[PDB]
């Protein structure tokens, strides 16, 4: 009579980046004391609730829509007032944080602006989004974009692909650092909830992708808490989260063995038993599968 | 036993197999005059990929590989791996590597690579699918940029942004590229697909790509949007028969706007004629009925 | 080789242009404001041409907008306005300014109309309200906040709000004196024209005075400017350099070719008189205002 | 001798001067097949008014008076005042009483009352200047309204906003009404205007006004802007000749863009042929450079 939880089939590389429209690279942990893992993108609940500015089009995030004016080698300035991702207006009085699919970290997104005419005639160059700029106000409706062409008509429909990220000094790329979504104006508000372990011993389980980058040695890690396939799933199936902790097992379907086990909590993250920075190498068939709800003081078996 | 559905879905909340872009409208036409014979986004009602078709929304016109040498000036040529990392067999019975374009012209985007001693470099970058260098079944295609910095035997991306052809003409979203050029003719092919009931067109999922310069509409239409490829393949729920009826309800009025037919080879049809495109309300969405036969009569749009 | 000389426009009462609101000055009137703040935004003009506040040139863009429609997430429709500045250009919220120019500088319901034009030539206008003090007027942050009787309004299309006069259901919820916030409760008013007050010993504010039109109720329509509009537009045409921080002036009528009274021009624009008690100044129809001489602000005027 | 002067202003800081709205746009067009005779905005640059202009920017096509009774189907009889509430005397030299409109159309905006016990009104209301009742020259009008909710014998203004015709062909801007109806022919009229020089077209400040409905385009072409109208009755500076050259110059780049004839009848014109836009830079202004005779020959735009 309960409607089951249920998790996708799918391999590693079968999985995409739910901060970023690139699949999913590896699975990693790291120590996370020393920060606030409060991402944006890909924040889901078990039970099928999107929170903070995520939503169900993989190609969507960190990508934008609107109109394009002159703003007041990358030299060309640009202001652009953003529609919401559906081509619907937008209102900043809506309880998210910015329009959805807005980026959660602070840096230069590299990618394409493109721009088509009411008369058929387009155009579409390499633009950056700075979200550390003070013009970076997506929530009041805003946003600047740089460009190295001079080829933008103002007044135009404006779309943004956005294909990785584009920062010159490395330390710009701060993935674990919320932009200021309405510049020096406001504060954040309406933020999905930052998370933690909350359990000796374990550590944050991420879905790491390494974004194209520009130029420099930037390594481009984006981690995100789940995948955007886990998103879409969740919303699909919205099953009732029996309680704060759903047991899954990584298993081999080759050898049939469990790999490792981990918790996938009710408010969209996975912790795992083990300590210090590392990949988590798995087999390429491997998947994850969900074992059993289970009560939060269950202890993992190391790693 | 296992039921078949379809996830719940709006217009807005859809994605282009053919391309990582969301669908933009729905769209009907008679296509006698064309071959509807895509490869991405083909799939089975019970679950099974065809032509290029897989499962990363994002990979639909990307490819993976290694770059070497030889106004879009400057030529290089790729050697293209499998969108997991893994080498290409030209061996296996698929048209070409999966996500491999399935349209004639010019796809923009951007190139990127990344080093081993972490430097890394991304110019925007054309592949065009007509041009004799393009053999994506061979191993290999061509890409053309603007900008010379690109480093000789790096690993390299292509992420897709949409079309870059000078003239308007060069795009054809109906007419296969040669995936092993002039060596050889196309095989392991998904099905061509038609209408083929009185009174009924396809029904397509609609997407205006963007155009890097001209006046091309970047029109590009997919038999079923990217979503239901993958929500197929995790369900693999048999098919009771050739045809599902389907129809798309409004929630608000709690109204039937239309009914379709969703064949088994993963397409859909309606009765409808002309060159239109299909108006719905934000919030409907397409409801599974049940699975009927191929001589139900659909009620008229 | 002298500098350029400080002058008035030639202008009756009845000439005259409110600085607050596209309307014409009614009258005269002097009164006690030891009681309150006098800092309005709009018509805010120094005597050597400097404009401050929300304060521009065009006398129809005092409480005017124009911008994009959106929805929002008896007048009972509600809609949400994306603020372009007067001329087009988007606004910027960066600019050191309190709010677009034009803003209302006031608390209440601005009662006007809001038209739209689309890409297809299609047109539609209808009455509309602004209320200043609703808790989504944030100019300042780019948007604000209508509402409407009539639904016959297009989503994400260029719209327009001429200003008509106060729609307030209440007389008390119109106060002059008491600024918006403009940018609701996120944050505080930024650059702001100073606040005006007699610093001499019997004197009080000298006020340009409009009744605006009233939707309904019995509000008094009462809106008084520091400086007509036709000043505003003059002294910063002119930017005649301010010799002293006092200007004399005297009213003068052509008729009798008598001085009716005399008061002060401050540098920061606006009026002083030697005067105790809420009153009217009636004027002869001819008569004018007549810039005498830079003097010291110790100089004393004659009653009345 | 008091030289003559231009005020320093941006095509964004000028006002229209036949409706209280800010200039949009340059604009030309040969004008032979109309009469150019508009009443408001009309001025000589020695500071003469003319016609029915008047000093305020708000009160072009507003009034004041008095009303009474007589789907916009409430009819409405306005006894018409001065705009400085002195009484109309209708054996003034002058066309109507001075704001009154100068085209035919319905003018939209809100008709208001304020009674002595301090009780207010105010909706739309409409003025159609082609109506027999349109008599301002003979002291009074109709308005049209959709809301009953007026008083009749109680003082009354009217707010302009823009036009309100049902059929976009009642609006015509260069037709200017019958201000005492049908009773007489208009009098006491500003002089038509027109170019005198070969290629030479009249050069408008353009607005585009508020539409209640309709498609009507709501252009609106005045000679001189509402500033300049107070600039020269405020300086009254002797007209030397009958055309003072002036040019178009940007600040930001020091350049003259195109140059002009201003001639003392208060109108501008410019070498150029056809119906077009005169495309300006943000902070453009027209700059007096002398005195001219009328066989000048402007530079082509
Ligand atoms: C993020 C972005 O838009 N980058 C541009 C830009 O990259 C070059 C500049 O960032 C430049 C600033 O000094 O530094 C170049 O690299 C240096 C490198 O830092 C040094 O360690 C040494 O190797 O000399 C290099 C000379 O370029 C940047 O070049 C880019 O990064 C390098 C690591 C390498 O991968 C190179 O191929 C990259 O181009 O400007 C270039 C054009 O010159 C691109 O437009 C790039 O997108
Ligand atoms: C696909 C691609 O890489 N396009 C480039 C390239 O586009 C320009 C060329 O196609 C060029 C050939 O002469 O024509 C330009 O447009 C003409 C158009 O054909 C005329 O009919 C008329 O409209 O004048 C136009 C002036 O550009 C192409 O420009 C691009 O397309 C236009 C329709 C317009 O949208 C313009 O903004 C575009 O740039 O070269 C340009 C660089 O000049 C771009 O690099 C573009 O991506
Ligand atoms: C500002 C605004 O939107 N006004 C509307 C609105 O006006 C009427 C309501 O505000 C109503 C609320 O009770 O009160 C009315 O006047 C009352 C008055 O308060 C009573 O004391 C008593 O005198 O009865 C009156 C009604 O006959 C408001 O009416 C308006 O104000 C009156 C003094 C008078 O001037 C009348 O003509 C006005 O309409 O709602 C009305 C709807 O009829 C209008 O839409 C008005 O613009
Ligand atoms: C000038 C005035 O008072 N206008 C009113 C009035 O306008 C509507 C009527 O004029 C009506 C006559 O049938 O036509 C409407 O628009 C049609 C249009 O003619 C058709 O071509 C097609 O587009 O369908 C439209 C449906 O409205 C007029 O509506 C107004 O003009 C339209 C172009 C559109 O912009 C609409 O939004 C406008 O309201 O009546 C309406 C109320 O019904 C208003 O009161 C308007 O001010």
């Amino acid at each position: 009579k309960t409607k089951p939880f249920t998790l996708p089939i799918l391999t590693i590389s079968e999985m995409s980046n739910s901060r970023f429209p690139v699949p999913i690279d590896s699975l990693h942990t790291s120590p996370t004391e020393n920060i606030v893992v409060q991402c944006q993108n890909g924040r889901v609940t078990l039970d099928g609730e999107l929170m903070g500015t995520t939503q169900l089009l993989p190609s969507q995030i960190c990508a934008f829509r609107g109109t394009l004016t002159r703003s007041t080698l990358f030299n060309y300035y640009w202001h652009i007032q953003l529609d919401n991702l559906n081509g619907t207006p937008y209102d900043p009085a809506e309880d998210i944080p910015a329009p959805l699919g807005t980026p959660d970290f602070r840096g230069k997104v590299f990618g394409v602006a493109s721009q088509r005419n009411p008369d058929s005639t387009t155009r579409a160059h390499e633009a950056k989004v700075d979200t550390t700029s003070g013009r970076f106000t997506p929530k009041l409706g805003s946003l600047e974009i740089t460009t190295e062409s001079d080829d933008f008509d103002p007044n135009q429909p404006t779309k943004f692909t956005p294909v990785g990220v584009g920062v010159d000094n490395e330390a710009e790329f701060q993935q674990w650092s919320l932009p200021n979504y309405s510049g020096q104006f406001t504060h954040n508000m309406n933020l999905a909830p930052a998370v933690a372990p909350n359990f000796p011993g374990e550590q944050l389980l991420f879905f790491r992708s390494q974004l194209p980058s520009s130029g420099g040695r930037s390594n481009g890690v984006l981690d995100c808490l789940v995948p955007q396939e886990w998103v879409q799933h969740f919303y699909q199936e919205s099953a009732p989260a029996q309680t704060q902790v759903a047991l899954v097992r990584y298993v081999n379907p080759d050898t049939g063995r469990v790999l490792f086990e981990a918790k996938l909590h009710k408010l969209g993250f996975m912790t795992i038993a083990k300590n210090g920075d590392s990949p988590i190498t798995v087999p390429p068939n491997g998947y994850f599968r969900f074992e059993s709800w289970v009560n939060p003081f269950y202890t993992l078996a190391p790693m």
